[PDB]
């Protein structure tokens, strides 16, 4: 037998013997004896309860297969302990285990040359999924994992663009063209990299909430009013509810984030205090026709200083699926085409 089974977590993770000593993070970490490193291992059980579920399995598995940049996580190998397609049940999706997720980075105090770093990392990945048009919608921190040494990768894709703007858990990194059904463009992400940025700033979420009125609510609390240039791109309906809120001037970057949460004391603390503030003001602007491009904040001098062209400047991922995003199958034909590629 090429498998064995263990309980993980309150989880039966049935793994290929090279994995050793799995360990909790449906994730654990392992020690992979014929590479002689630390992975991550992965679970995808119910991939076939649903299309949803089957779609997103299928789409997950060939993107992290073609896709190869080092701020996106990539695939180590992909196995089934199933013999047959009859069989088949569970997929187990191995990769490069790294040390924290950035859930936990976010509650470290501020630092400028990590937080200017792993920003740019971010914006590096997204540049490079921007490129092979996948934009992601609903990036947050869980989802991005760091090493010791803050190098950083994006954990996942984000729904089919035939998806749009809905999602049928965490709502707070979403941007308002999302929350409000406006339809969405590549900067669309950049809302959510500013949201994860105020939180390193603040360590509180910007925006909470029990759902998307409590989170409307929030950002108008704290920007301020949207402009009829925004007003009039929502369609009639929501914007009734939008006009009837009670009217905010909003506060300023500075009153948002007052210098207090930044380090002291020194002119280059002074400066970097100034240009975090100013990446904040330009990637929180609630129409996405006047907020920042990801091409330009990485031009931001908060984040340039990083900036390497032989990083940022990768030729886009080329898509073999050219109707990954839209075709529509059976549970059945699902089924086999995830087979197939886990298989190959
Ligand atoms: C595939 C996947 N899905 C979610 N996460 C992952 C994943 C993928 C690769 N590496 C890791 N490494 C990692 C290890 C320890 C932690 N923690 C530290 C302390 O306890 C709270 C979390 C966090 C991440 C996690
Ligand atoms: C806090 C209030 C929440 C209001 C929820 C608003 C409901 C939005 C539904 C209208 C859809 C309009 N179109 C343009 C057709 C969607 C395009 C596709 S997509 O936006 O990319 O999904
Ligand atoms: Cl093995």
């Amino acid at each position: 037998n090429q498998f064995y089974s263990v309980e993980v977590g309150d989880s039966t993770f049935t793994v290929l013997k090279r994995y050793q000593n799995l360990k909790p993070i449906i994730v654990c970490a392992a020690y992979d004896a014929v590479l002689d490193r630390n992975v991550a291992i992965k679970k995808l059980s119910r991939p076939f309860q649903n299309q949803t579920h089957a779609k997103r399995a299928y789409r997950e598995l060939v993107l992290m297969k073609c896709v190869n940049h080092k701020n996106i996580i990539s695939l180590l190998n992909v196995f089934t302990p199933q013999k047959t397609l009859e069989e088949f049940q569970d997929v187990y999706l191995v990769m490069e285990l790294m040390d924290a997720n950035l859930c936990q980075v976010i509650q470290m105090e501020l630092d400028h040359e990590r937080m200017s770093y792993l920003l740019y990392q971010m914006l590096c990945g997204i540049k490079h999924l921007h490129s092979a048009g996948i934009i992601h919608r609903d990036l947050k921190p869980s989802n991005i994992v760091v090493k010791s040494d803050c190098t950083l990768k994006i954990l996942d894709f984000g729904l089919a663009r035939t998806a749009g703007t809905s999602f049928m858990v965490t709502r707070y990194y979403r941007a308002p063209e999302v929350i409000l059904g406006m339809g969405y463009k590549e900067n669309v992400d950049i809302w959510s990299v500013g949201c994860i940025m105020g939180e390193m700033v603040r360590h509180k979420i910007l925006f909470p909430g029990r759902d998307y009125i409590d989170q409307w609510n929030k950002v108008i609390e704290q920007l301020g009013t949207p402009c009829p240039e925004f007003m009039k791109k929502l369609q009639p309906t929501v914007r009734n509810y939008v006009e009837n809120r009670p009217k905010y001037a909003g506060l300023t970057f500075p009153k948002l984030f007052p210098d207090s949460l930044f380090p002291a004391d020194s002119e280059h603390n002074k400066l970097k205090a100034s240009q975090a503030r100013d990446l904040l003001s330009k990637m929180l602007v609630i129409d996405p026709a006047k907020r920042i491009s990801v091409d330009d904040a990485l031009q931001h001098p908060y984040i340039n200083v990083w900036y390497d062209p032989a990083e940022v400047e990768a030729p886009p991922p080329q898509i073999y699926d050219k109707q990954l995003d839209e075709r529509e199958h059976t549970i059945e034909e699902w089924k086999e085409l995830i087979y197939k590629e886990v298989m190959n």
